[PDB]
């Protein structure tokens, strides 16, 4: 009847109303129209909660962990960073929930996948884990900026404003990508 | 008599013992050994602190904010983003701190020098702007990996074993100079339209 499922969907609704800070127990309870004990067992404190939350968030939408047949890398490493990219925007501060939670088969394919497309083995993982802190440092910014100077600079931040929030991402990912091709291997 | 230099002070090494977690106003005020409307003055909440603690812990990335004479663009974004990395891992929680802050107005006069450089050294001048915040969002999620890491401290197939056991053993810094290093050289290819 109130089920893992049940709970996590109402969860994720109350979370884009207040926010991971306002986020509580009590809330969800009152949500859900039941007493806060019929909660403890399913999720005991707030930090249980906000793990299974992260959890959801890339189960749902994080689609391209793994590289396609006949895939480039460079196209590869791009999709995996918009696809959590995604996940992490998917949500009201979805990064600040994914950062504070912090599979081997996923792994070994992935490096496989490097090694043979000409990364050395530790640049195949170092490579794997940049795209995911450039990806994680982003979706803070952006969010931060959503919960919330010389004439030069004023016309310059708007003519940024106008390009959009994605623009100002893919070129830190294409950067990132561009600079792999003659650093894959010593 | 009690001033916000000396609170912070006090701060800084509580921060180090207990972590940000664990840090209040009543622990701090304890550790001064003064009354709590004398801590009150400075900080009414534990938000206020933390928004203190952060605005310090850039001291070191300050140093390094303003281009030197005779250094190219290269040298001064990687001398740059080593700062801000060290920065905030000088302190227990240091990049949760950061992130945890509202989003703050930066000196405009250093935004508008580090700009105008990098356009110098062939940036278009939204590109300078897109490379400098990018530089940032990376050095910010490689910490919070780092410390989450420490925070935590305190099988796979013989393919990726050994592989794995070198990794974690041989530090930290191979890895983020090496996405830095990528970052950077990406950079020289696509620093104008």
């Amino acid at each position: 009847k109130l089920d893992k499922g049940t709970v996590i969907a109402a969860a994720l609704e109350l979370l884009n109303e207040v926010g991971m800070d306002s986020l509580t127990t009590r809330k969800l309870a009152e949500r859900l129209k039941v007493q806060q004990p019929a909660l403890y067992w399913h999720f005991q404190n707030k930090r249980a909660l906000l793990d299974a939350l992260a959890e959801a968030m890339l189960a749902e939408r994080h689609t391209r962990s793994l590289p396609e047949e006949n895939e480039d890398w460079r196209v590869f490493l791009k999709e995996n960073a918009l696809s959590f990219r995604t996940a992490l925007l998917s949500y009201r501060d979805g990064a600040r929930i994914h950062a504070g939670t912090r599979n081997f088969g996923t792994a070994e394919t992935q490096i496989r996948f490097l090694c043979a497309e000409g990364f050395c083995p530790k640049r195949a993982v170092w490579a794997l884990r940049a795209v995911s802190h450039y990806v994680v440092g982003s979706v803070l910014e952006q969010q931060a900026s959503d919960a919330d100077p010389s004439s030069f600079l004023h016309d310059l931040f708007h003519e940024l404003e106008t390009d959009g929030m994605d623009a100002a991402f893919n070129f830190g990912l294409d950067s990132l990508i561009a600079g792999f091709e003659r650093l894959r291997s010593s």
